[PDB]
């Protein structure tokens, strides 16, 4: 009743920067050989989208944004061997087309087919499944989520769970696997490690998870607000430390405390300034530090290379440093194996049209993760 | 002859920063428990012996520097196990107590009982073995070797073969290993890969033979001096790239040549500049880049994080790597093994007594390695 045809939906399009979301009437075009339109069941509202709006992250615009989600495939354009309609699947905004260096290579993730390093807002081709009143509506990293329907690649689509909460794996498209893969996939915590974790925002919750599933034995946990200590104890962390309580720096209290500073740091905030502390206290001779996220708008971080010639390895990475379509089946399966649990992050659910007032509670203060139900 | 008493012999001490060496007469302290008195054969000269007398690495004065030498082992003092007198040894300046969190660590070699952090300039005990005239003349990084006679404990010494031709395996002692271990120890080149080397200091071609026994294909050399060329080559690089050749930034011309950045990227220059750019050009999503080594006064790099967030690894190590006690004798073994040669990198051989004069070729001008001879 769909299939093969151009869909009129609704979904939030943002016009222009530092304007909020309009709920528009979209034609959401059939997919062509290798597209796959989704029926979106639930996505979940990211600062990354909020960059967008602020011309922060600039991609172009008008756009649907969007990267976090889970749904429904309704149907899937010519070639698609990868899912069939009916599939639980969740959008993929870091690919994996399985045929650059990147994906061949057994470490990198970052798909050369993807869409973050010079924007487009388009698919494969270069063209656009979206139009609002006949004009035209930019794509965003290949999968635009605040939209009733979307249509994402093959390479940007992944099967999930049949049994899947939707409304709980959605964390598993962005928020969770970027946190949780920097702990269990690119820091790569091991057994009875002591961990530091700067920030403890939704991304915090996920490497403390992280760091949990790897074993470490002690999960700082560090944030200027005494208010995000339960979840991340409650979630994981053995004990959190808030820097304005003491008179010394952090990674001077980080250190005593670890005794020589952590085996690995995690930074979840984005300051430059926290970037070089959660170096500053990681083990000089064998530290690793993550920087999980940065601010698509950074500036250049001030630092002494000294802090890693001692022997500090020093990482960054997207998405958790997972390979998406290899990777988000198994954390599916994972948390439906009753391993990790998503509930703790989600601390606010809205319906759709609620968007833009699920932005505003993002925007300013506290709310882990918000997901935005169809 | 010696055995038991206090040695009087000639070493180069360095009274005051910015001052010439004076040879001097000196007298060795016989060895207590678990301390060695080395008969130096062969040291070399290196950027670091030079550090200390301008002031920029910050050590005890008076001092006997030196850290790269081989000898021949004359007393051992109490409990000392792991030699014997008439053993070939290389004085370790990074010493292996087998007992801190760093030896114990799989990875880490930077040994806490070091003498570069917090620099002593004394054994173990706080005390030194060293006296001209009667004034007490300080220890450097537990090793001394600018001294015909020296006194290290036993964590900072390592029996080698008894074949090893010490004015050559003298370089295993820093120059070499802290290169050859850049590639293949702290970096880990792989089989196939294509590395870029910035700097073809001796440093430089040691990090290009350890990318050669790791196997990478492409090893492109880069320095602004043509007539580092040869070396580099005839070492292994199988291209070198003069950056003022260009009209473009060279990272631009690495990645462009390796299209899309080398799989890992050296820099055994210790520009602050060059630091970055090293970076900028080994793949973005997974690229590894190795600070071999850096000023002792350094300051702070600026750099944009976004480097890292691709998949960007960042990492430093002191002296390639290598656990030093554990390391040494295998990277000798090695060269005895007729795999990798020490000679490309000996370009001069002096007479003990012309020690000021090896270092004006190191100060001003190229000297890739000056091994001083007793
Ligand atoms: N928003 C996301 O879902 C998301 C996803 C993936 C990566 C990230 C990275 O995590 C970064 C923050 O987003 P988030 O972690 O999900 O949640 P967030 O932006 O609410 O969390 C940042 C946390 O760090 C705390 N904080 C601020 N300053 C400091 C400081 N000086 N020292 C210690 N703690 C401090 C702050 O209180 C908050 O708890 C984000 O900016 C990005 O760089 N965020
Ligand atoms: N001196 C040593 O034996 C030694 C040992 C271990 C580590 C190191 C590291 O290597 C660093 C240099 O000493 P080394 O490599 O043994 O020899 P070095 O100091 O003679 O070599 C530095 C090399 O880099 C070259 N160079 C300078 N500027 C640039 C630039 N802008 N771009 C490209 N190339 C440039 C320079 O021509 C020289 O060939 C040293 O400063 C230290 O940080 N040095
Ligand atoms: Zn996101
Ligand atoms: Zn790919
Ligand atoms: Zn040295
Ligand atoms: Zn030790």
């Amino acid at each position: 009743s769909t299939a093969g045809k151009v869909i009129k939906c609704k979904a939030a399009v943002l016009w222009e920067e530092k304007k909020p979301f309009s709920i528009e009437e979209v034609e959401v075009a059939p997919p062509k050989a290798h597209e796959v339109r989704i029926k979106m069941v639930a996505t979940g509202i990211c600062r990354s989208d909020d960059h967008v709006v602020s011309g922060t992250l600039v991609t172009p615009l008008p756009v649907i944004a969007g990267h976090e989600a889970a749904g429904i495939v309704e149907s899937i354009g010519e070639g698609v061997t990868t899912v069939r309609p009916g599939d639980k699947v969740i959008p993929l905004w870091t690919p994996q087309c399985g045929k650059c260096r990147v994906c061949k290579h057994p470490e990198g993730n970052f798909c050369l087919k993807n869409d973050l390093s010079m924007p487009r807002g388009t698919m494969q081709d270069g063209t656009s499944r979206f139009t609002c009143r006949g004009k035209p509506i930019h794509h965003f990293l290949g999968t635009s989520t605040f939209s009733q329907y979307t249509v994402v690649d093959e390479i940007s689509v992944a099967k999930i769970d049949a049994a899947s909460p939707l409304e709980k794996v959605c964390l598993i498209g962005c928020g969770f696997s970027t946190g949780y893969g920097s702990a269990v996939k690119v820091a790569k915590v091991t057994q009875g490690s002591t961990c530091a974790v700067f920030g403890l925002g939704g991304a915090g919750l996920s490497v403390i998870m992280g760091c949990k599933a790897a074993g470490a034995a002690r999960i700082i946990g560090v944030d200027i607000n005494k208010d995000k200590f339960a979840k991340a104890k409650e979630v994981g962390a053995t004990e959190c430390v808030n820097p304005q309580d003491y008179k010394k720096p952090i990674q001077e209290v980080l250190t005593e405390m670890s005794n020589g500073g952590v085996d690995f740091s995690f930074e979840v905030i984005g300051r430059l300034d926290t970037m070089v502390t959660a170096l500053s206290c990681c083990q000089e001779a064998y530290g690793v530090s993550v920087i999980v996220g940065v601010p698509p708008d950074s500036q250049n971080l001030s630092m002494n290379p000294m802090l890693l010639l001692s022997g500090r390895t020093w990482k960054g990475a997207i998405f958790g440093g997972f390979k998406s379509k290899d990777s988000v089946p198994k954390l599916v399966a994972d948390f439906m194996a009753k391993k990790f649990a998503l509930d703790p992050l989600i601390t606010h659910v809205l319906p759709f049209e609620k968007i833009n007032e699920g932005f505003d509670l993002l925007r300013s203060g506290e709310s882990i993760r918000t997901i935005l139900t169809f």
